[PDB]
């Protein structure tokens, strides 16, 4: 069975690009990491930084979690990131995404021996 870490690599992982590759990033990726399947995620974020990067996130800055858990840690620096936000016109099956590429800094809940990264909580 999955665990939460190896659910958070495959929503939110991607270091094969450094950016948003193209206006059709969003579309392809959100379909190739299997969260079209059940409905279209509406909204869901990459993040384009080596794993070890993202996983020393939880030794960075703790800070109170928008669940109100107090698990969640914000990067000291800003990291390549891309928000996919699904656009009105998509409709399941035909999930539709407008892809945006920034810098900012990210904040995920982490949980666990050892300490990894297991949900996205947002970027700052
Ligand atoms: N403080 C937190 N806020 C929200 N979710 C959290 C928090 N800490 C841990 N999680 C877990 O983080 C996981 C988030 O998984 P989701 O598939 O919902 O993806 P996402 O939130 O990263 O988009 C959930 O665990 P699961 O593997 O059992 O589904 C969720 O319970």
């Amino acid at each position: 069975k999955e665990t939460a870490a190896a659910k958070f690599e495959r929503q939110h992982m991607d270091s094969s690009t450094s950016a948003a590759s193209s206006s059709n990033y969003c579309n392809q990726m959100m379909k190739s990491r299997n969260l079209t399947k059940d409905r279209c995620k509406p909204v869901n974020t990459f993040v384009h930084e080596s794993l070890a990067d993202v996983q020393a996130v939880c030794s960075q800055k703790n800070v109170a979690c928008k669940n109100g858990q107090t698990n969640c840690y914000q990067s000291y620096s800003t990291m390549s990131i891309t928000d996919c936000r699904e656009t009105g016109s998509s409709k399941y099956p035909n999930c539709a995404y407008k892809t945006t590429q920034a810098n900012k800094h990210i904040i995920v809940a982490c949980e666990g021996n050892p300490y990894v990264p297991v949900h996205f909580d947002a970027s700052v």
